[PDB]
């Protein structure tokens, strides 16, 4: 575990996280993908070997010793809110298992379905909150990683709200 289990936010491509491990924004077929999934099917093209899982799933793969956790957050353009939204709780929960079953002292984390999965809507809030839920009762550092200056600022200020 870390000394004292913290959240922090940064800018910039989780391809370059300093962290124990990374998670994904996957897709269940394993494919390249785009966005995050894109730049981490370049970073770590070896954790993709049978890395398919269905929605609300985690599956880890390693790359060299460098784990890399595909989480499945559901797409919203074709789950209901209510579905998705019980979908992409579920996928934060199987990281928080993932990340405790790894050992590992700390894990960079992006936004599940906030991207071409949000099916158009602004998740910010719903996905950071589960994202909590989930991660609360583990004793990892977690880094979020962002690309938006206002979501820096928003996730920044939701974290130093719990003091
Ligand atoms: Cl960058
Ligand atoms: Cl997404
Ligand atoms: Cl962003």
């Amino acid at each position: 575990g870390a000394m004292a289990p913290s959240y922090r936010v940064k800018r910039m491509d989780i391809a370059k996280n300093d962290e124990e491990c990374v998670v994904n924004a996957a897709n269940p077929r394993g494919l390249p993908g785009d966005g995050v999934c894109k730049a981490v099917y370049k970073k770590w093209p070896e954790s993709f070997k049978n890395s398919a899982t269905p929605v609300g799933t985690a599956k880890t793969v390693m790359c060299g010793t460098y784990p890399v956790i595909h989480a499945v957050g559901p797409n919203f353009s074709n789950y209901t809110e209510s579905e998705g939204d019980r979908e992409l709780a579920a996928a934060y929960r199987e990281v928080a298992k993932e990340v405790t079953r790894l050992g590992v002292n700390s894990v960079a984390i992006p936004l599940l379905s906030t991207g071409v999965y949000s099916g158009g809507k602004d998740r910010l809030t719903q996905s950071l909150n589960h994202l909590f839920t989930a991660m609360d009762s583990t004793d990892a550092d977690v880094v979020i990683y962002c690309r938006d200056k206002e979501w820096e600022k928003k996730i920044s200020e939701a974290i130093q709200m719990r003091t």
